[PDB]
């Protein structure tokens, strides 16, 4: 959620177990947050496909795993979309797994399907970290 970086977010998620999680390498998680919020902790969206909103470095859609001002939501993660723009990357990653295991998957993260899952780039985590 805080002002992280390409390798910083990649090494942090790798330690928790997001590296290659469900076939999604560390780059998939970094490029997704690098385009959705651009490593900005206050970067968030107001209107989405269903009038939802994104919050935190991952910018999670407040409609299938969080309650917000989007006229009620699925709240699958059971957490309001208010404590997601803090300087800690623990709750943003805890609910991030719920968005991937749900029926939507990486589809909710446009930056992911448009800059990693769909965009096959060979310069993301390859030219980062060690």
């Amino acid at each position: 959620s805080k002002i992280f970086s390409k390798c910083e977010l990649a090494r942090k998620l790798k330690s928790m177990g997001m590296d290659g999680f469900h076939g999604y390498s560390l780059a998939n998680w970094v490029c997704m947050a690098e385009y959705e919020s651009n490593f900005n902790t206050q970067a968030f969206n107001g209107r989405n496909s269903n009038g939802s909103s994104d919050y935190g470095i991952f910018q999670l859609n407040s409609k299938w795993w969080c309650k917000s001002n989007s006229h009620s939501s699925a709240n699958a993660c059971n957490i309001m979309c208010s404590k997601f723009l803090d300087d800690n990357i623990d709750d943003d990653i805890a609910c991030a797994k719920r968005v991937v295991k749900d029926p939507n998957g990486m589809s909710a993260w446009v930056a992911w399907v448009k800059h990693c899952k769909g965009k096959d780039l060979s310069k993301y985590l390859a030219s980062c970290n060690l």
